[PDB]
């Protein structure tokens, strides 16, 4: 039936669209996490140097 | 025609499947990178408090 | 692109519908025409029988 | 539903539409030819009516 097939197709496309957004939502959150962690790790490694050199002085 | 509509519909489905797989792999790679960075940061923070502990004693 | 293909499909369906209706109408007109003609032909054949029966009657009278 | 199943349904929908279409178009073909055939038969019957009517009036006077 026409209406039946058309319904099933629009159903599929919407199901696909929602899953796709879900994955791009996870991907987005992940790539933000990499940048945040790179920045934190940079600061941590700078702190390790300062603390090490402080101990050799003190 | 009937053929052109069927062709376009099949092409659409194929493209979506392939694109989804491509995005998911990008995601898999990124999640692994997050995991690696988390481990590195945990190691760095462990070293930091260890260094702070040494300082406490020297002081 | 999903939206355009669904519109294309709906349009094909509506086109098929319109064309089916046109041909169906042609068929209805032609079947009615056949029916009118079969009616006229049946009546003509009845007149032929009546005339042949009348001419048999006349020839009996004569013989 | 799955993509394969929906496409199979669609392909089925199309093939069935044409099955009924070309059968309607064929009914129309036979019917148009039937109209022509009946026009010839009716013309022949009217001619026979004329011949018989003429013969009828004649033998009546004979």
């Amino acid at each position: 039936s026409e209406v039946e097939v058309l319904k099933a197709l629009k159903s599929l496309f919407e199901h696909h669209k929602a899953l796709d957004e879900k994955v791009r939502e996870r991907l987005r959150v992940s790539l933000e996490r990499v940048s945040a962690l790179e920045e934190e790790l940079a600061a941590a490694n700078q702190e390790i140097v300062a603390l090490r050199e402080q101990n050799v002085h003190i």
